[PDB]
């Protein structure tokens, strides 16, 4: 992968270190769940204003 | 729930942000491991009086 | 376990607190989890050089 070897090989020396490694499996296990929550979210705010209010929090159970 | 919006809106200002239903599930992960480990230890402390000796240690084995 | 006993019981006083249970858990996730990574790494990197080039980066991928 082009693109995905220069993500992994941040100080940009061709090389991917151990703590390279590390970091961009830590840096993508964050985003993964971030993204996760955020569409959980966004779900629940039917009205999209950022916030959810004790209507949609109502209207989201269904036992 | 009633009880529930109020514990994730910890400003009180009637709205559940984003960084309040990441903070509670959070929170949430936390407790229900601490519970875990903790029903774990009581368990292993026969004589529950807070410490778990080389014997209680000992008879924690089937294989 | 003789030596496992010796090994949670941190401060020696012949007995496991909570906290000691507590930690060894924690250290042992995060060990296996180096371990594990470690086993990857040193996997992708044919030559054991230490670091991964694009090549070997480029060897690794079946789809
Ligand atoms: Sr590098
Ligand atoms: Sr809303
Ligand atoms: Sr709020
Ligand atoms: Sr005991
Ligand atoms: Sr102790
Ligand atoms: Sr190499």
């Amino acid at each position: 992968a082009e693109a995905l070897f220069k993500e992994i090989d941040v100080n940009g020396d061709g090389a991917v270190s151990y703590e390279e490694v590390k970091a961009f499996v830590s840096k993508k296990r964050a985003i993964k769940n971030e993204q996760l929550l955020q569409l959980i979210f966004k779900s629940i705010d039917a009205d999209g204003n950022g916030e959810i209010d004790q209507n949609e929090f109502a209207k989201f159970y269904g036992s």
